[PDB]
C-alpha cells in the first residue's frame, strides 16, 4: 500500500504465532516489540533513545509477516511504549519514503 | 524525492536561520530538535518514549524548510539524541510511506 501520515502508520504483524499491531518507524534502526513470548535463544541488550535506555532481549532470525509481507531478522523485546518496525525490516518489505 | 531506508532518512532543514540535519521519522507524532536558538515564546513540556521522558520547550508557528519543502508548525526543543521531523510536519510536505 501507500500510506499517508495523518494518522500513525500502524500495520498488523504476525510473529511467533501471534497477531499484533506495530508502527512503521523510519526513525528506528531496529525493530522493538513490547513484552511477548518468542521461542529460542536471546541476548540481553541495552538500547537508548530520547529519555534514556531500556534493557531488551535480542532474538535473531525471527520470521515476521508485516502487513502481509514476509521478512526475517533481528527483533528486540522489551519495555518499549509501542511495537516498532524499524529499518532493518522495512528494507525487507520494500518500504520507501516519498515526497 | 523517493527515499529508501538502507540508511537513515536524513535531510537538511533550515529553521530559525540555521542549517541542520534531521531524521524523517514516521514513528514520531511530533518534531523534536536538539538544543538550539529559536526566537519567541515557548512552553515547558514533557515528552516520553522508550527509556523515559525529557523536558522540552514547545515553540509554535515555527517555519521550517525540510529538504526544500516549506512547512509551519510546532517544534519541540530539548535533549533528544537526534533531530527528528515527525508526522505533524511530514504531512505538510506530502510525505508518504509506500511498499
Ligand atoms: C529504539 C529506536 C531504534 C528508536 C526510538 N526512537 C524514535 C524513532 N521513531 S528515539 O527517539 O529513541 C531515537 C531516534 C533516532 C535515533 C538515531 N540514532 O537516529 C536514536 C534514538
Ligand atoms: C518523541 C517521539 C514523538 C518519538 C520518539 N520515539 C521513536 C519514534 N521513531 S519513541 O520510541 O520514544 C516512541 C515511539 C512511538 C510512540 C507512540 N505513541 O506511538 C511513542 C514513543
Amino acid at each position: 500500500p501507500q500510506i499517508t501520515l495523518w494518522q500513525r502508520p500502524l500495520v498488523t504483524i504476525k510473529i511467533g504465532g501471534q497477531l499484533k499491531e506495530a508502527l512503521l518507524d523510519t526513525g528506528a534502526d531496529d525493530t522493538v516489540l513490547e513484552e511477548m513470548s518468542l521461542p529460542g535463544r536471546w541476548k540481553p541488550k541495552m538500547i537508548g533513545g530520547i529519555g534514556g535506555f531500556i534493557k531488551v532481549r535480542q532474538y535473531d532470525q525471527i520470521l515476521i509477516e508485516i502487513c502481509g509481507h514476509k521478512a526475517i531478522g533481528t527483533v528486540l523485546v522489551g519495555p518499549t511504549p509501542v511495537n516498532i518496525i524499524g529499518r532493518n525490516l522495512l528494507t525487507q518489505i520494500g518500504c520507501t519514503l516519498n515526497f
